[PDB]
């Protein structure tokens, strides 16, 4: 997260860190056994880490659970990043409490101007590499479809939306990928891509979760 602030220990209970000997992507807990992340975050040997703040120190409240299976959307296109969504089933159900809780799926899509909370342990520098120890937060609004498409001509599909600031200085970044975009208590987006980080006229692009609610439910029900 670039230009954000320190969230505060366990203030974002649904945030998860995907770990393979190091933090490589974020994710969101949607129930005791399932996590939603980005399809481009797929890899074998994933350990899901819940209840984290400082990802380099065991502070208490952490729960490390292995992924039993990862389900990348069948129509995911790695060239366009269309359908950039993946479901991860936990080997064992997580113990839900005040520090580890699930986030609700949306019943309807969010409108432009809606304020959302984006979080993650991704890079905090627009020019260079600097990964934080603790979870970072950023309040950002969903942009109009017209501004999004004007910023990324011919690269925005119906399954994506832009959020952020056109002036630059505030944005999600590498490492935040797969993480949550929560608006009014609902998971509306997944950190997907963007041109660089916090660059002017280049807002972040996110997977539009409201288009996948039926797919998520049907997939979870059959697995
Ligand atoms: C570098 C490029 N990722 C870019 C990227 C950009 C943003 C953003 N500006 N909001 C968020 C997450 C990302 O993963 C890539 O993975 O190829
Ligand atoms: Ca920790
Ligand atoms: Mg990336």
């Amino acid at each position: 997260i670039v230009g954000g602030y320190t969230c505060g220990a366990n203030t974002v209970p649904y945030q998860v860190s995907l770990n393979s000997g190091y933090h490589f992507c974020g994710g969101s807990l949607i129930n005791s056994q399932w996590v939603v992340s980005a399809a481009h975050c797929y890899k074998s040997g994933i350990q899901v880490r819940l209840g984290e703040d400082n990802i380099n120190v065991v502070e208490g409240n952490e729960q490390f659970i292995s992924a039993s299976k990862s389900i990348v959307h069948p129509s995911y296109n790695s060239n366009t990043l269309n359908n950039d969504i993946m479901l991860i089933k936990l080997k064992s159900a997580a113990s839900l409490n005040s520090r580890v809780a699930s986030i609700s799926l949306p019943t309807s899509c969010a409108s432009a101007g809606t304020q959302c909370l984006i979080s993650g342990w991704g890079n905090t520098k627009s020019s260079g590499t600097s990964y934080p120890d603790v979870l970072k937060c950023l309040k950002a609004p969903i942009l109009s479809d017209s501004s999004c498409k004007s910023a990324y001509p011919g690269q925005i599909t119906s399954n994506m939306f832009c959020a952020g600031y056109l002036e630059g200085g505030k944005d999600s970044c590498q490492g935040d990928s797969g993480g949550p975009v929560v608006c009014s208590g609902k998971l509306q987006g997944i950190v997907s891509w963007g041109s660089g980080c916090a660059q002017k006229n280049k807002p972040g692009v996110y997977t539009k979760v409201c288009n996948y609610v039926s797919w998520i439910k049907q997939t979870i029900a059959s697995n």
